């Protein structure tokens, strides 16, 4: 929804992460269960912010490929849920609002 919460749902800087911990966490509750998806992209923050220099309002596809682990929910059970690793190398497309990044909108293309 703004800069500062897409920073802490998707930039951290290391690869290496146990899913299952990691999406324990309540801004990953969204209506109360646990969200199916989460990319996490291995990346300093300003060349993340930096897809969205100059764009006011529009989903916009990077450049450039981006190191990414994503976590994807194995099965809807009571929290915490149990998620699957995966992690590839490609470009990724976000929310740009105001030239910040506010949401994660997919990978490899723009929806």
């Amino acid at each position: 929804q703004n800069w500062a919460t897409f920073q802490q749902k998707h930039i951290i800087n290391t690869p290496i992460i146990n899913c299952n911990t990691i999406m324990d966490n309540n801004i990953y509750i969204v209506g109360g269960q646990c969200k199916r998806v989460n990319t996490f992209i291995i990346s300093s923050a300003t060349t993340v912010k930096a897809i969205c220099t100059g764009v006011i309002n529009m989903n916009v596809l990077s450049t450039t490929r981006f190191q990414l682990n994503t976590c994807t929910r194995t099965s809807i059970t009571p929290r915490p849920c149990p998620y699957s690793s995966r992690t590839e190398t490609n470009y990724i497309c976000v929310k740009c609002e105001n030239q910040y990044p506010v949401h994660f909108a997919g990978i490899g293309r723009c929806p």
